[PDB]
């Protein structure tokens, strides 16, 4: 099968849950409209084998044995980059990501003030782009309009990348 | 802060996701109507450190330095269990996530074929507990309103537990 792992934070795992309900066939998922139905069945050559949310930095860096560069804002609940050190942590946490599990596909998403970061890293190339939405976790400004973009983007770019490289 | 990490099968993280968002003050989340506004206070104080999807035994292994037991069925998109492997299980992942994490609670969550499993593992007690749906994760019956279920009571009793113990 093509596995995927994912480490997520302000898309809260749903690109790796989204990708395992596509995968496993549930008839219906939030983020179904996103996928064709030949795309579906594309999908059920895929198995995911996790999706976290790591808010964390002390997550991200015990689970995956990586280091994150320091947050730019002090915020309890999360760590909170500037978007350039989300787009830098979205690749560590992609790169670290396949290597602990040893996946075809890993994805990082992050963001804290901007239009965060989403890796998508394959076998074959590393992908990186913002979201389109510009948000900010501590205030929450446009935050659930920055998780849906992210989500919705993430996907359809995961979907295009599958099917370049392995279909 | 009071710390936790989740690693959760079929609630889909969403156990660990509720209790982010309901500590980072979000003000509409799905299981938001679990909570008082009290319980809403309280939940400041709580971090999340990570909340991860683990279908995959491989994943859970690996990321939580544990070993799970063999699966009772053959199933391509996550480790399938019956009630006493996911009851052994949900215990082992809240006890390595509490190991690998050092977080004062951590819950685990598995279900297979039956109710599944739900362990909350604090600092001065274990909990455990079956979701009310028998379900089969294979057949997807009644899959949805295990997963629902067994958010719902893994939120309840971690609120129960949360206040009882540290509150």
């Amino acid at each position: 099968m093509i596995t995927v792992a994912t480490a997520e934070c302000f898309t809260h795992a749903n690109i790796g849950l989204t990708i395992h309900k596509a995968a496993a066939g549930y008839e219906d998922f939030e983020f179904k409209y996103l996928f064709s139905e030949e795309d579906l069945k594309l999908m059920k050559n895929v198995r995911v084998i996790s999706a976290m949310f790591v808010p964390s930095i002390i997550g991200v860096e015990k689970l995956l044995d990586i280091k994150l560069p320091e947050p730019d804002f002090n915020y309890k609940y999360a760590k909170a980059y500037s978007e350039e050190k989300d787009l830098e942590v979205a690749k560590l946490m992609a790169e670290g990501l396949k290597k602990k599990l040893n996946v075809n596909i890993s994805i990082g998403s992050t963001a804290g003030v901007g239009r965060g970061a989403i890796c998508i890293l394959t076998d074959n190339n590393r992908y990186l782009f913002t979201s389109d939405v510009y948000a900010n976790l501590i205030t929450f400004e446009n935050i659930k309009e920055r998780q849906k973009n992210g989500i919705e983007k993430g996907i359809k770019r995961f979907l295009e990348i599958l099917k370049k490289e392995y279909f």
